[PDB]
């Protein structure tokens, strides 16, 4: 009944949506609450590091908090949640601000990073986000997480978002106040030079495990700081962590461990690390490609 | 309390959705009926026989039934109605049937006319649409009175306070009756049996979707000539029309004539066709001319066949008032039924302003309300002007 997040962006705001629909619609889901060290779409803005927040979404701003509005394999009331779902959608979003007809009429321009971020502060407002201004520190075991606002919250679930800091690799963080390495690097990249079957599984990932696991990786290869939330942990947690994955925390482990709701399940309690079910459950998961089978993994 | 809509395409939907939204939502709007008399949607299909049925809608699909889902006046439980209206949406209709990730994934690639007949078809199933199959055959005032006649061979009498006319006109109606000037639909019919004579001086008039694809198909033929005859703050406009009476009738008058060219993946098709050629002005004669025909532009030209894709002859609804309609119109008008003088009555709830009963003529409705009126630009304002707004 209660489930903590770290970082309120796409993939929280998914699946606190999501949560929203489901028990105003008389079905069971976890209270979302997420905590945020900067703003609901944090990294997103200028201030986040990431970004300048002047350069264009990557993807269709179609595949948004709720997309693809569909499921293959779920239960129960489908159409209904669905149909709520999409008033928290990019189009729902254009259209309470009365500019859907100019996105359309520009030729359906890719957002600003900066705008995608309007778009998750908006569905925060809209679905009245449970939202806890501050850092967390460390996260231990049920979990209890220390939010430097210093106090703790106590929640059964727990996910984990964001790619990390952009400070910690200059650092991205550094190079946008003024020999490059890794779509973050598509940009950088960009402001230095002055100074159809692969693609339905980042959106409909349930053909995933019917294919070998060289193809999938294939996939994951090509697709193009990401353990940084082990530091979040304590000993006494990541010990617990190294024991279910069966050994150190690499990624051919944690990735492998990454169970069908994207908890590694192997845990007294649930950790969600959407970021690292890619080899695992589907290639979209870690970013913007289906937020809306994320959000149906963790609460259905 | 009654509105009567001749013809089941985006217009009908546009209105009667809006009306059930609105039904439902406490507020008040007149129950629609539509009449149609082929199918919902039935212009969209081949056997409309104005398109094939294959060629892709030129204007982006989210300008839909609803579009844009946005008043700069209408105000009343706005956001519950664009909530509720976009329940009908063409991304709505996508999720219905599982086929929006694909459709994004692919590009957004533009429908099919005849997908877009399976949208307008299925808002249709969703608002449970009131529809009459028959065809519009009289309509007259005393509201209206307008006579359907079924395909059993009966004939009934619909009454309504209020009435819309749709629709381009007919696709068997060329511009000119000689047996090689052909109308849209014997083109795809002939085009269909591959019975366009070999090695003809064909020439297609028209400059919008109608004869877009109908190039696209007549390319296909073994022609020997093809001649082809036509005359963001903009496209803005199309979309929202708030300020288009911010504008010259000169100005008003330059955006509706650029209404008119074609598709980006026709114009391929016919910009490497070394036999396509466009010429210019305007068809002031058509006359037969022995073995071919020849249209008069002055320059004259002779073809050997013509097919007239212009997309509909805009006066054609006149064809179903009585006298005494269309003589009590002619005086709402103000002179004889010219274009130009209906469209110079048409008031800001679409309808013919100082006429007994209600006549939405949005069709008639460009140069004085706004350019995206007569087509998919605007459906939702168009619902809106008929539906919701109140003085005048
Ligand atoms: C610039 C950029 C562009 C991208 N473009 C796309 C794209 O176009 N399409 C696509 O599919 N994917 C793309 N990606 C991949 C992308 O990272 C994921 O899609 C995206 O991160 C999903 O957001 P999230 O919810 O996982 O985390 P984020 O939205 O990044 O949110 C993490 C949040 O956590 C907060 N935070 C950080 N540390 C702490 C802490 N210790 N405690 C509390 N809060 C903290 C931050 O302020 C931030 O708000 C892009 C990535 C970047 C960096
Ligand atoms: C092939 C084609 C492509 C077009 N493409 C676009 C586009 O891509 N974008 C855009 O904005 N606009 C385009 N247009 C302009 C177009 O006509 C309008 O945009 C669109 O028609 C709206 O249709 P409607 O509701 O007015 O009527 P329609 O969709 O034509 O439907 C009118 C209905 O009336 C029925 N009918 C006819 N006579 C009678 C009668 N006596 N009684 C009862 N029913 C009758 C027909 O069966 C038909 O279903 C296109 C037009 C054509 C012909």
């Amino acid at each position: 009944e209660t489930l903590l997040v770290v970082g309120a962006g796409p993939k929280a705001l998914a699946v606190a949506a999501k949560s929203h629909v489901l028990r105003q619609l008389g079905l069971s889901a976890p209270r979302v609450i997420a905590v945020e060290a900067h703003a609901v779409g944090g990294n997103w803005l200028a201030s986040g590091g990431w970004t300048d927040g002047r350069h264009r979404l990557g993807t269709s701003p179609e595949k948004d908090i709720g997309f693809p509005y569909h499921s293959t394999w779920a239960r129960g009331h489908n159409r209904e949640i669905n149909e709520a779902m999409m008033a928290f959608s990019w189009t729902s979003f254009l259209v309470e601000h009365g500019t859907y007809a100019e996105w359309i009429d520009r030729g359906r321009p890719s957002p600003q990073h900066h705008v995608w971020a309007k778009y998750l502060q908006w569905v925060a407002r809209k679905i009245d986000l449970e939202l806890v201004l501050g850092k967390v520190r460390t996260i231990r075991q049920g979990w209890s997480v220390e939010v430097a606002g210093t106090t703790e919250l106590e929640a059964d679930g727990l996910m984990i978002t964001g790619p990390g800091q952009s400070t910690k690799a200059l650092s991205i963080a550094e190079f946008w106040d003024l020999a490059v390495i890794g779509e973050t690097a598509g940009s950088a990249l960009d402001e230095l030079v002055r100074h159809y079957f692969e693609n339905s599984l980042f959106s409909d990932p349930t053909k995933w495990n019917a294919l070998s696991i060289q193809e999938r990786r294939d996939v994951i290869r090509r697709t193009d700081q990401p353990l940084w939330f082990l530091d979040l942990f304590d000993s006494e947690s990541a010990d617990l962590l190294e024991l279910a994955v069966g050994g150190p925390l690499t990624q051919q482990r944690i990735e492998s461990s990454i169970g069908y709701d994207l908890a590694v399940t192997g845990l007294g309690a649930k950790l969600y690390l959407p970021n690292m079910a890619a080899l695992a459950q589907g290639p979209g998961f870690p970013n913007l490609s289906c937020l809306g089978e994320l959000s149906d993994r963790v609460l259905r």
